[PDB]
C-alpha cells in the first residue's frame, strides 16, 4: 500500500479516467496492474463514496472477475492507485477486431469458453447484489484460457457524461431501454456478446440511438455464421428473446449439454 513497493513497467493504455500500467511487485516480482485515478477535484462525498465502491471491489473474489490486490494513495499528486490482476490476453473488443481484420472467425470452443466463464462470473454477481459492464472491451483473457470480467470503473460509478452520451448502446435490453434491476437483463447482454464473438459484429447494428432502438424491440438478427453449431446458435438466440422469461437462467445456461469441464477456469 505504498507506491514504492511496486515499480511502473509501461502503460498499457489509456483508459477514459487515467493509465492502466503494468507494474511488478517488489516483495516477489508478481506482475500487476494498476488504475489511475484523479480525485484532487472530488468533494469528501464523492470521495466517500469512492472508499465504499473500493471496498465493494475488494470482497469480489472469484476466478472468473479480474481480482483486486491492493489500493495506493499518492497523496502529493492526489492519485488513487488500484492495483489489480494483470490478463496477458488482453480484452475481447481487441479479439474481435483481430478477427475481422485477419479475416478469421473464433473457434467455437473459444467461444463455449467465453459463456461458461462469463456465465459463472455473472452468477457471482448476482449472489452479491453492483455495477457492472459485459461489452467486449471489458472482458479478459490470462494466458491459461481463463475468461474475466473486468472492473466497471470506479470513477464510471461515479467524462461520465461523454461517452454515456456519444457511444451506442448495442448491448442494452428491450426492458432497460423502458426503464432502468433484472438479472436476465444482464444475460441478453450476455447473449450480445457471444453474439458479436460469433459474427464479429453486434446482433443489432445502427447509426443512431432511434434506429437501434427499433431493431432491438423488433429482435430479429441474422443467424451467426453457419461454421457454429446449431446447439450454440439456440442458446445465443434464447439469451435474445424479447420476454426476460424467456432468457435462459445462469442455471439453465450452465446445464447444456455444450457446457463441458475443460470450457471452465484452470489456474
Ligand atoms: N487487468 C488488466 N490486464 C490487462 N490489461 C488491462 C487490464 N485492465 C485494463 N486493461 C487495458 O488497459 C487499457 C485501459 O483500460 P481501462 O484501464 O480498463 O480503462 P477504460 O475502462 O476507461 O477503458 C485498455 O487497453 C485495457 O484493455
Ligand atoms: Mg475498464
Amino acid at each position: 500500500s505504498r507506491a514504492e513497493d511496486y515499480e511502473v513497467l509501461y502503460t498499457i493504455g489509456t483508459g477514459s479516467y487515467g493509465r492502466c500500467q503494468k507494474i511488478r511487485r517488489k516483495s516477489d516480482g508478481k506482475i500487476l496492474v494498476w488504475k489511475e485515478l484523479d480525485y484532487g477535484s472530488m468533494t469528501e462525498a464523492e470521495k466517500q463514496m469512492l472508499v465504499s465502491e473500493v471496498n465493494l471491489l475488494r470482497e469480489l473474489k472469484h476466478p472468473n472477475i479480474v481480482r483486486y490486490y491492493d489500493r495506493i494513495i499518492d497523496r502529493t499528486n492526489t492519485t488513487l492507485y488500484i492495483v489489480m490482476e494483470y490478463c496477458e490476453g488482453g480484452d475481447l473488443a481487441s479479439v474481435i477486431t483481430k478477427g475481422t481484420k485477419e479475416r478469421q472467425y473464433l473457434d467455437e470452443e473459444f467461444v463455449l469458453r467465453v459463456m461458461t466463464q462469463l456465465t459463472l462470473a455473472l452468477k457471482e454477481c448476482h449472489r452479491r447484489s453492483l455495477h457492472r459492464d459485459l461489452k467486449p472491451a471489458n472482458v479478459f483473457l490470462d494466458g491459461k484460457q481463463n475468461v474475466k470480467l473486468g472492473d466497471f470503473g470506479l470513477a464510471r460509478i461515479l467524462t461520465s457524461f461523454a461517452k454515456t452520451f456519444v457511444g451506442t448502446p448495442y448491448y442494452m435490453s428491450p426492458e432497460q431501454m423502458n426503464r432502468m434491476y433484472n438479472e436476465k437483463s444482464d444475460i441478453w447482454s450476455l447473449g450480445c456478446l457471444l453474439y458479436e464473438l460469433c459474427a464479429l459484429m453486434p446482433p443489432f447494428t445502427a447509426f443512431s440511438q432511434k434506429e437501434l432502438a427499433g431493431k432491438i424491440r423488433e429482435g430479429k438478427f441474422r443467424r451467426i455464421p453457419y461454421r457454429y453449431s446449431d446447439e450454440l446458435n439456440e442458446i445465443i438466440t434464447r439469451m435474445l428473446n424479447l420476454k426476460d422469461y424467456h432468457r435462459p437462467s445462469v442455471e439453465e445456461i450452465l446445464e447444456n449439454p455444450l457446457i463441458l469441464e475443460h470450457h471452465h477456469h484452470h489456474h
